[PDB]
DNA sequence: CTGTGGCCGTGGTC
DNA sequence: GACCACGGCCAC
């Protein structure tokens, strides 16, 4: 089982290393003879001769064109001669290109910047992750020493703690009397008797939650510090820290580091992704929290560090299950991409479509066209127009039925063949015409992209299959997570083609796909309410709730399942529209917001306050007890009876702190935003207080009594103290609760004077 | 930073 | 007050 490639460096010559599990035992596999090239397009092949003669001059030794051939290929199916140009060193692409490219003769290059390392995953036919072998892994986690104020990795690592199927045991140098807990003699010893651990137990896997931000970048520091050698790697290495963006990713030679937080982060949706939050989501239990100044109290006294040793403890193991629950998607999605587990963990999803693109072309013959250069991206910016929504039928509403097309835009762009290498293309035998926008798609040929969604949609209905079946809740979530995650990727193949850096980007594709998935939506809904006497109450891009008006249950039931077997034979291709859900009520607020009730007693909420990270649990929990004293009980008047009850709680302060909490994103660097909202005002007296406020930080924020701009009334949460000064009761129950809850209660003739505490 | 459609609170113009 | 960009997050 191929784990990952990279290459070193061997008298000036690249070489090629393949990392591998077999039989139970970690190779590494050393490739000599693979050339790094790029492709230029020339005006004439006797320019050739000129273009062989560029050079470059890096770090004072002349960089040379090695070996030219000329090799044919396609370029959106149609041939093209391209010159196949080869260099002694990866490094010598960079130096070069462009002196490459500024030459009069050449038109353009082409595929001159792929890492030479994957660049060898793809040419050589490379899967990581195929096999039944099977891979050992551990996690860990530290606790260290924390003050206000400080710089990082000021203070020494306190614990450091570790967890795979066997044990999970805490390293710390003060005396704990608990019996997973190792005492050494100093923090110098504590680390460098992780190391031994780690070298002997020889993880396949090492997985951290944010170790790619926070656990290694400690561990680097007070190694430094003391005087270690982090050595981790299979080769003897240090971890290596690469740069992506705004964050850090750190590699560990030889083996996996398996950070969860991006996958977490991508896969669930949450307020805050702390640990115990996570765990609570994915296993139900809870974690208890210890806190920083808890974990400084306990070490500098001597009392209480039990409490702390639990802690650490508890989050290796937590980590190494999260990471044993999670780890089989990252694989399937590692061999899908074909690309090593390390980098489709971090990658953007618009990574993950280009990188599995990269490879089919090369399995293909099909020169890959370039990212866009920055005027390309400038005649790029035009949007078009996406999915139908329809305004809902408001009020309450029984016997609903759901009904929803299979992988819709996917659908299309396979039954329609919807590629920018069959738009408007040749004299062509047959083309199906996208309604409104006209483009025509050849169909004699198969496209490029329509060739290949095919097999992630069955990948997907593989796993959802093995879903409904399993009975085992844990499993059948994950299992949820897995084929949600391929249909993600399956739909961003249709987002890729008006994704403005795209190299296969074609907007005439995208908006063929939106302009069908309206034509099938609108078909259905005319279907149904002009020839089957359904009502449709609401509908999006491709489903839509309906009912019979004054029907019984299964009389909508059963016409609903007789419209299917009417309608699914007329649909041409993958087209196909499913029944999904019924329920016995439902209303609908407004666009993108209803909730609905099935046989069941479960209430699906969708777009209202209860399902948003950013309203207050106060709001949020008030909205769902007042949608379940309507959808589960039709008791309106004890819906009432519920606000009324929570807004007098506010009234008089009885409502906790924790409910009160607001959580935003920052999702940019401060200094880039126009308007400076509550959550960017916090944000920016934290920055002004010495507190690093990156892309992804989660501002909690409570607002204060007062008046004047909200943001100059909050403050964050952690520092709310209710003795010293009190909450706006009065911003909680006018701009959280009563706007939740009256715009579902004024279907029921409630004004907001209605809801309020007198 | 795969796409568009959309609700909604905040606070900057008059 | 009206007007209305900006920003965040959600439904597809
Ligand atoms: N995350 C997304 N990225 C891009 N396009 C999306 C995304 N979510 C939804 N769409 C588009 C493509 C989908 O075909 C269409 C309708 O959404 P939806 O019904 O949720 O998915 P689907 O029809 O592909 O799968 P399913 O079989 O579960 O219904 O909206
Ligand atoms: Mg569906
Ligand atoms: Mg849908
Ligand atoms: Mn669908």
């Amino acid at each position: 089982m191929i784990l990952d490639t990279d290459y070193i460096t061997e008298n000036g010559k690249p070489v090629i290393r393949v990392f591998k599990k077999e039989n139970g035992e970690f190779k590494i596999e050393y490739d000599r003879t693979f050339e790094p090239y790029f492709y230029a397009l020339l005006k004439d092949d006797s320019a050739i001769e000129d273009v062989k003669k560029v050079t470059a001059k890096r770090h004072g030794t002349v960089v040379k064109v090695k070996r030219a051939e000329k090799v044919q290929k396609k370029f959106l199916g149609r041939p093209i001669e391209v010159w196949k140009l080869y260099f002694n060193h990866p490094q010598d692409v960079p130096a070069i290109r462009d002196r490459i490219r500024a030459h009069p003769a050449v038109v353009d290059i082409y595929e001159y910047d792929i890492p030479f390392a994957k660049r060898y995953l793809i040419d050589k036919g490379l899967i990581p992750m195929e096999g039944d072998e099977e891979l050992t892994m551990l996690a860990f986690a530290i606790a260290t020493l924390y003050h206000e104020g400080e710089e990082f990795g000021t203070g020494p690592i306190l614990m450091i703690s570790y967890a795979d199927g066997s044990e999970a045991r805490v390293i710390t140098w003060k005396k704990i009397d608990l019996p997973y807990v190792d005492v050494v003699s100093t923090e110098k010893e504590m680390i460098k008797r992780f190391l031994r651990v780690v070298r002997e137990k020889d993880p396949d896997v090492l997985i951290t939650y944010n170790g790619d931000n926070f656990d290694f970048a400690y561990l680097k520091k007070r190694c430094e510090e003391l005087g270690i050698k982090f050595t981790l790697g299979r080769d003897g290495s240090e971890p290596k820290i690469q740069r992506m963006g705004d964050r850090f990713a750190v590699e560990v030679k030889g083996r996996i580091h398996f950070d969860l937080y991006p996958v977490i982060r991508r896969t669930i949706n949450l307020p805050t992704y702390t640990l115990e939050a996570v765990y609570e989501a994915v296993f139900g239990k809870p974690k208890e929290k210890v806190y920083a100044e808890e974990i400084a109290q306990a070490w500098e006294s001597g009392e209480g560090l039990e409490r702390v040793a639990r802690y650490s403890m508890e989050d290796a193991k937590v980590t190494y299950e999260l990471g044993r629950e999670f780890f089989p998607m990252e694989a399937q999605l590692s061999r899908l991409i074909g690309q090593s587990l390390w980098d489709v963990s971090r990658s953007s999803t618009g990574n993950l479509v280009e990188w599995f693109l990269l490879r089919k072309a090369y399995k293909r013959n099909e020169l890959a066209p370039n990212k866009p250069d920055e005027r390309e991206l400038a005649r790029r910016r035009g949007g078009y127009a996406g999915g139908y929504v329809k305004e809902p039928e408001r009020g309450l509403w029984d016997n609903i039925v759901y009904l929803d097309f299979r992988s819709l835009y996917p659908s299309i762009i396979i039954t329609h063949n919807v590629s920018p290498d069959t738009l408007n293309r040749e004299g062509c035998k047959e083309y199906d015409v996208a309604p409104e926008v006209g483009h025509k798609f050849c169909k004699d040929f198969p496209g490029f992209i329509p060739s290949l969604l095919g097999d992630l949609l069955e990948e997907r209905q593989k796993i959802k299959r093995k879903m409904k079946a399993t009975v085992d809740p844990l499993e059948k979530k994950l299992l949820d997570y897995r084929q949600r995650a391929i249909k993600i990727l399956a739909n961003s193949f249709y987002g890729y083609y008006g994704y403005a850096k795209a190299r296969w980007y074609c907007k005439e594709c995208a908006e063929s796909v939106t302009a069908w998935g309206r034509e099938y939506i609108e078909m259905v809904i005319r279907e149904l309410e002009e020839k089957f006497g359904f009502k449709v109450l609401y509908a999006d891009t491709d489903g839509l709730h309906a009912t019979i008006p004054g029907a019984d249950a299964e009389t909508v039931k059963k016409k609903a399942k007789e419209f299917l077997k009417y309608i699914n034979p007329k649909l041409p291709g993958l087209l196909e529209l499913e029944y999904e859900g019924f329920y016995v009520r439902g209303f609908f607020v407004t666009k993108k917001k209803y909730a609905v009730i099935d046989e069941e007693g479960k209430i699906t909420t969708r777009g209202l306050e209860i399902v948003r990270r950013d309203w207050s649990e106060i709001a949020k929990e008030t909205q769902a007890r007042v949608l379940e004293a309507i959808l589960k009980h039709g008791d309106v008047e004890e819906a009432v009876r519920i606000v009324k009850e929570v807004t007098e709680k506010l009234s008089k302060y009885e409502v906790p702190p924790e409910k009160l909490v607001i959580h935003e994103q920052i999702t940019r660097d401060l200094r880039d935003y126009k308007a400076t909202g509550p959550h960017v005002a916090v944000a920016k007296r934290l920055a002004a207080r010495g507190v690093k406020i990156r892309p992804g930080t989660v501002i909690s924020y409570i607002v204060l009594k007062g008046s004047g701009r909200i943001g100059d009334r909050a403050i964050p949460a952690d520092e709310f103290d209710p003795t010293k000064h009190r909450y706006d009761a009065e911003y909680y129950i006018e701009n959280q609760v009563l706007p939740a809850v009256e715009r579902i209660l004024k279907a029921f003739g409630y004004r907001k004077e209605d809801l309020r505490y007198q």
